[PDB]
């Protein structure tokens, strides 16, 4: 049986970073990189994802709805592909998500209703699609949450250097943290999934560039995937 | 095994009539209505398709696109509801669709995208999501095209009294006659399911009153069915 494991955290956390290091250390192991991610660097998901992206910076109340539904369905799909493909020959196969369903629905449409970019028709909506789409073989048998401070996430938002990146301001990097701590540290979010409640989550403090020394984040992943 | 058959035609053709006709004539005969025909007339879909109407009305530019997925998807989960809770007993089953996901892609999404309410990208989205979530127990045995004029479905739009639908002209009725034509009649309509071109197809002349002489379209039905 495949394990699946969601990478969670901030933006310009190290997710894309950690994933591409964890990918090399075992032909066990396997990655999903977050579609919304790969659309931000020919396929026609890509050139959709890409005019989307476009779109977003010029009026998001006017292409949440689509975005979020969009990047959602490109990860199921994404997710489901790796689960159906790799790792038939694995002794004990590990497939890395970066993010999930639920950090498309409880951070990102969740924060982009909140941010009045979505109506309550549209978010509304948008729920009732997540709970039908998501009805099976994509249910996580662990999480790593990947925390770092706004100002860190900030800084590497500099250092990644994405010119569309270059606006997002310190407080809406708050927000996302804040989400992020009441789901996956405190636990205090509701969500539709019972399960979640009792799936097991890593915390990972990367404030220190690890991209030279990651054994000892290493080591806590093949610790916490033991458990399992 | 159910069979399924989707009943096609314009608006106000007489789907919705002839649909609740046959469901009376069998036990061993069940109905799926139409999401947005129910929208028309307290459910949170309700609600939601009540207010997706309401806005397409205002601006379908800025509405089609959260209009056709949700018409779509709410479809699907009324199929799936009816094949998975129904006709369990039944020695005979069909399964009689008002209409399907066929119909909301190659009539209404394509015609919304033809009458530039869509832009490219929403249209390549709603195709890839359309293609995606349609990858299966919904595939057709057959279909039954209720053919009646422009004149006739503008005159039924009128006995039907629906006050937002009385704007309708009789332009936006000959392109969904056309549509329906190219579809089901002269089979000159490409479609992304390879199935369909050799799918059984009644065509039914409704042009004349049926609500009280409908015993001959029976007839045909009941042949039909006995083809498949
Ligand atoms: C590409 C892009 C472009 C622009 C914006 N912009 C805003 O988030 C935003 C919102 C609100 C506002 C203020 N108000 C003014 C007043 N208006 C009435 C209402 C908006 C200004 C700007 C975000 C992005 N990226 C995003 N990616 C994600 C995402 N990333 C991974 C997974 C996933 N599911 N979702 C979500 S959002
Ligand atoms: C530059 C700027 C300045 C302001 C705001 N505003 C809001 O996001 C926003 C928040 C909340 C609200 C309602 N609140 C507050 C006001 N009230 C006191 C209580 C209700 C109203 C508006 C957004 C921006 N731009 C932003 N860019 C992004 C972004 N850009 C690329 C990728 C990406 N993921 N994200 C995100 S935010
Ligand atoms: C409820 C409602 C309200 C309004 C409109 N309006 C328009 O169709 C329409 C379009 C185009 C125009 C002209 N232009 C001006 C210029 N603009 C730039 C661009 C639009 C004006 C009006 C349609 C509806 N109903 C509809 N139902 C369906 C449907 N029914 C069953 C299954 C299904 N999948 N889909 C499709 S559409
Ligand atoms: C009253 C009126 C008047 C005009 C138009 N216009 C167009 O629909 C339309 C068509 C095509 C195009 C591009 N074409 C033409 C122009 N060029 C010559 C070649 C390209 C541009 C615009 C729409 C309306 N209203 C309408 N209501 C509905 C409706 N209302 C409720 C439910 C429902 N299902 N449908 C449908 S249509
Ligand atoms: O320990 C780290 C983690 C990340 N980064 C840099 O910080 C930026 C954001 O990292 P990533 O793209 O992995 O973040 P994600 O958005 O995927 O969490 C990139 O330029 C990384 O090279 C770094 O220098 N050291
Ligand atoms: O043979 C018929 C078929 C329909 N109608 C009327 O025409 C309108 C449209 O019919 P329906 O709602 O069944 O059309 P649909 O949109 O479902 O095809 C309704 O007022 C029907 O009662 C009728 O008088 N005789
Ligand atoms: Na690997
Ligand atoms: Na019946």
């Amino acid at each position: 049986r495949i394990k699946k494991i969601s990478i969670e955290g901030n933006i310009a956390a190290g997710k894309s970073t950690f994933v591409n290091i964890l990918k090399q250390l075992s032909e066990d192991w396997e990655v999903v990189p977050e579609p919304v991610a790969r659309w931000s660097n020919l396929t026609m998901e890509q050139k959709n994802g890409g005019n989307v992206l476009q779109m977003m910076y010029e009026k998001p109340e006017r292409w949440s709805f689509t975005f979020q539904t969009y990047a959602c369905l490109s990860r199921i799909r994404a997710q489901l592909a790796s689960l159906n493909g790799k790792l038939k020959d694995a002794e004990k196969p590990v497939l890395f998500f970066e993010r999930s369903v639920y950090s498309d629905r409880y951070i990102f449409a969740s924060n982009l209703y909140e941010s009045e970019s979505m109506n309550e028709t549209e978010w509304t909506i948008y729920q009732d699609w997540h709970d039908w789409m998501n009805n099976q073989s994509l249910e996580l048998d662990g999480i790593i949450y990947l925390q770092a401070t706004p100002e860190t996430c900030l800084h590497r938002i500099y250092l990644r250097g994405r010119n569309e990146e270059q606006g997002i301001p310190l407080e809406y990097l708050e927000k996302l943290h804040y989400k992020h701590e009441s789901w996956l540290l405190h636990r205090t979010l509701k969500t539709n999934f019972d399960y979640l409640q009792e799936v097991p989550i890593l915390t990972l403090d990367v404030n220190e560039d690890f991209k030279d020394k990651y054994e000892s984040l290493v080591e806590k992943v093949k610790e916490f995937l033991s458990t399992l």
